[PDB]
RNA sequence: GUGAACCGGAUUGCCGUCAGGAAAUUAGGUGCGCUUAGCAGUAUUCCCCACGCUGUGGG
């Protein structure tokens, strides 16, 4: 597999995220009663997307659940736009979160 | 080293010719497995390390 992508190229991506935050232990992401889980997850992913190297355009939640062995798993799909071709390759094949040993960090990018 | 010491029951042999267990039998009559439940709209994720007073890294 040799992924080559140019700057400013639209792609179709599927990614299962690990909503993990640290407080005063590691706890799952929690939203407010006036907001939907999809909005909170989209905002949380867009917060880290600058450092990752891609720009979110649209994203909807598909499967919000847990993975035992206890971890929190959320499956988000949509349309993303690559910012630069340098940081995107580093982000790929490395992970976008924690618990990478249980198959939580993985991207599948498709040309559109 | 004792009424003891020295000391072989040994050689020779086919149980062989013959035989239908056979004619006759239904195991049949009786039965609800039935009352019950989001793999998901959350308020601590089991343990370890570094960096701050939440963001990265491993299982």
């Amino acid at each position: 597999y040799n992924p080559e992508f140019k700057a400013g190229q639209l792609l179709r991506f599927r990614l299962r995220v690990n909503a993990s935050v640290r407080r005063h232990k590691r706890v799952s992401l929690t939203w407010d009663a006036s907001s939907t889980p999809d909005q909170a997850l989209a905002d949380w992913l867009a917060a880290k997307s600058p450092k990752l190297g891609f720009t979110l355009q649209r994203c909807e939640l598909l499967q919000l659940g847990w993975v035992y062995g206890r971890f929190r798993a959320a499956l988000l799909e949509g349309v993303l736009e690559v910012d630069d071709p340098k940081l995107f390759l580093k982000t790929l094949s490395s992970g976008i979160g924690k618990a990478k040993s249980f198959g939580f960090g993985l991207l599948s990018v498709l040309p559109i």
